[PDB]
C-alpha cells in the first residue's frame, strides 16, 4: 500500500526519518474473517518508543500515526493509550518497550458489516476493545514510528 | 516501446498535444537488478505541471498517465501524489516544478520476483515507497504529460 520514513527489509520495519518526521506503514490487504489478526514485535523502542499499531482506512495519511486521524484506531507503545480519531489518547493499557509485542484484530462476528469490534493485545494477552461505527473489511494493518532507532517485525500470520 | 503526444529529441521529451490530450512515453526496456533506477528532470512544468513519472507494465495505454490504470504506479508532480491504479491520488510528497527532478526505482532485493518494492525520490531524496503485488522485471520506466510547455529530460542512467 505505502510507507514513508520507514525502511522495509522483509518483515522488519525500521524508522528512517530526520528531526520530527513521522513514519507510517500501511499493509496491502485489509483484515478478513479468516485473517483477522496481526501482531507487531518491538525489536527496538528507539529514543522515544513512539511506535503505534492499529488499523486505518484506505488512503490514510502516510505522515501521521495510525489512530491520530478519523476512522483509524491504534495502540501506542510509548503511553499504552488507545487513539481513535484525534491526537489525544485514552488510558488503555501499559506502555510497551523492546521485547514486547502488540496485536490488533477484529472480532470474526463483526465481519457482518455495519460495525467493527476491534481488540488489542500485549504479549498475547487482550488489553481492551472498541467498536467502530465504520464497517470492517475496509480496515488495513498499520504501523507508525517517530524516533530514531525504532524497529519492529510485522507478523500478519499471528494467531491467538 | 512507444509514445503519443510527446516529441522526443534525444533525452528530451516535450508535450505536443491539443486541448486535453494526455501524452505518454514508455521506455523500451524494463528495470533490472543492476539498472533499477531512473530519474526525470523537469525542464519546464508548462501550464499545469501535470508531469507523471513511474513504472507501467508492457502494453500500457499510451493516452493515460502512468499510475492512472491498473498495475502501474507513479508520482505526479502537480500534486505530489502517488497514483497506483486509479485516477485518485494519495498524499505522498511535495509538488514539483521546473528545476526539480523525480526518481523512481525498485529495491534490488525484490528482483527475486513475487513482489516489487518501488521507491520514489525528489531531487535525490527518497519520498516514500510502495510494494506492488505484481512481479518486477516487467515494469517499464514511463513519463506522462498533459499541458502545453511541459518538458523533461529522461535519465535512465541515474544513480543514488
Amino acid at each position: 500500500s505505502g510507507f514513508k520514513h520507514i525502511l522495509v527489509d522483509g518483515d522488519t520495519l525500521s524508522y528512517h526519518g530526520n528531526s520530527g518526521e513521522v513514519g507510517c506503514y500501511v499493509a496491502s490487504r485489509p483484515l478478513t474473517k479468516d485473517s483477522n489478526y496481526f501482531e507487531v514485535s518491538i525489536v527496538d523502542s528507539g529514543v522515544r518508543g513512539t511506535i503505534a499499531v492499529g488499523l486505518v482506512p484506505q488512503y490514510y495519511s502516510l505522515d501521521h500515526q495510525p489512530g491520530w486521524l478519523p476512522d483509524s484506531v491504534a495502540y501506542h507503545a510509548d503511553d499504552g493509550k488507545l487513539y481513535n480519531g484525534r491526537a489525544k489518547g485514552r488510558q488503555f493499557g501499559s506502555k510497551c518497550n523492546s521485547g514486547d509485542r502488540i496485536g490488533c484484530g477484529i472480532e470474526p462476528v463483526s465481519f457482518d458489516v455495519q460495525t467493527a469490534q476491534i481488540f488489542f493485545t500485549k504479549n498475547g494477552k487482550r488489553v481492551g476493545s472498541t467498536i467502530m461505527p465504520m464497517s470492517p473489511d475496509g480496515l488495513f494493518p498499520a504501523v507508525g514510528m517517530h524516533s530514531l532507532g525504532e524497529e519492529v517485525r510485522l507478523h500478519l500470520n499471528a494467531e491467538l
